């Protein structure tokens, strides 16, 4: 009955293996080992329920409680970005920045074709996950989001923050899912985004759990507790805090670097294990972002290039 | 929506006031202030449920989850004590200790006429409370025990330990309860112990919460993480760890001291706000207890004197 040693061991191992599988994408042990340890913890929690915890690896299998889908206001409204469609657009963007605050470093990142989500952490624990909604108000899908291994149940520091991310289904998992749908003459999902939408906006988290979803975190509502002085530093810091970020981001020195990054990802996007619908470009320096401010709708320091 | 500051403030205040009321028995603020803050936190948790936590002051109100009453084995079986009925009995106990290990210090304590319970802490959180049962196997009444303010939801150090206590209803609260029963067509409880048993065997934790219960903690299953060298030092340490212990305990030098402690409490027992059915006497020193060991039934190092 005092099983503390084994429970804490199992927590440590399953947490390490999940991170290796789902974040690093670099496994140390085969599935058979993960599954064995997971079934053991599950058995322990069934027979000794006093060992259940909010951040237990068993949270990932989903369970009884259903997503409320209640309307909930974000702590901080999510941004709405202006779009760019060609080099001309990006050069205008660049010139307006260079005329106001001078020559700036940019960060470039892939625009994941996913479902935007806000993930609120209180005392470092994942306590609420909302769809973006209208940007001010979203739907509570917390119980479903909890089953995504790429979302940490506890971060490395006990912060009170709302992180923003893109939830998605990997391309191949989508294709395999569709193969199963056809096998069972069900209607196939249109694309990975629709499949991930369907998977998140349903009532049984155990069904979400069986679907293959991940996330990339791209920002946070409040930088107060961050050492970061730039967007790129913020993403590195999110990495250190335990979050899953996109490794294909790049700092560039000028608009020629931004154009180069877009040209690269025009050709390379095909090979990615997820769909992207564009490239987001941001003035890197956080203070300089503040200097540029917002229009009535959108940051003046960011633009979303859209692939045709 | 980021209500972290007010929530932590409310936890801090309500935890302080609860302890002052129910543990120190020395309030600093009137009920009106406690109730006002509690009602505020409840409203916050209703409208912002992401702020609910396992150790929230709101736990004390009770909830929807019911005690399972499942049969559960204790981590460590609870002791069964031999009895003494007079001075001769206590002298024989004393003589057999001093013939085998020499002259020892004793701890004397009041034997609370309550319901014996084991309270299991994992990582310092109260996770399971069982009735004593047969000493090996008890009934799970965790949800009900959670509503007793004198049981800490979180201890001051993250230990994995099973503490042992006596749960009871104060005499005056028993009397007032009985007065209420004599308003409806309702049968009165026989005595405080019976009232407390009835209160803890409810299916509705919200009813248990409305009853006035308390606890005294008297021991632990495992002293491994305790710096205590004696029973009295262990009780002091439980105090510092955040538990509710009985302050009427005394260290005495010999059997003459034990007899005087019993004579004192024969007279003073009537003035106590709870019922006692005896006095427990223990070899104080933990190593010496280990030295005396056990018969097939009972520690050789302890005895329960029983009032007639």
């Amino acid at each position: 009955a005092d099983l503390s040693s084994r429970v804490n061991e199992l927590h440590d191992l399953l947490n390490q293996y999940s991170y290796e599988y789902y974040v690093e994408d670099n496994p140390s042990v085969p599935d058979s080992e993960y599954d064995k340890l997971l079934h053991e913890l599950i058995k322990i929690e069934e027979e000794h329920p006093e060992y259940k915890t909010v951040d237990s690896p068993t949270v990932r299998v989903g369970g009884e409680a259903q997503a409320s889908f209640n309307k909930v206001n974000h702590d901080t409204p999510m941004l709405s970005l202006g779009n760019a469609f060609n080099e001309d657009d990006l050069r205008k963007f660049d010139q307006r920045i260079r005329e106001q605050i001078g020559n700036v470093e940019y960060m470039c990142e892939l625009k994941i074709d996913g479902l935007a989500v806000s993930l609120k952490y209180v005392d470092g624990y994942f306590v609420q996950g909302l769809t973006r909604g209208d940007g001010t108000t979203g739907e509570d899908i917390t119980e479903n989001l909890k089953t995504i291994h790429a979302i940490p149940l506890k971060m490395k520091e006990p912060l009170n923050v709302e992180v923003r991310g893109e939830a998605y289904m990997p391309r191949r998992s989508f294709l395999r899912l569709n193969e199963e749908k056809e096998k069972n003459d069900e209607q196939l999902f249109a694309n990975p985004r629709n499949a991930a939408a369907g998977s998140l906006r349903q009532l049984d988290s155990k069904l979400t759990a069986k679907r293959k979803l991940s996330v990339f975190i791209y920002s946070v509502n409040d930088f107060t507790d961050f050492n970061a002085r730039s967007q790129s530093e913020a993403l590195d810091e999110l990495d250190k805090l335990g979050f899953t970020t996109n490794k294909n981001r790049a700092r560039v020195n000028n608009i020629d670097g931004v154009l180069e990054y877009i040209e690269k990802w025009t050709s390379q996007r095909e090979s990615l294990p997820y769909d992207i619908d564009g490239i987001v470009i941001k003035v890197n320096d956080l203070d300089q972002q503040d200097e540029m401010g917002f229009t009535q709708k959108s940051p003046r320091w960011a633009i979303a290039y859209k692939f045709p």
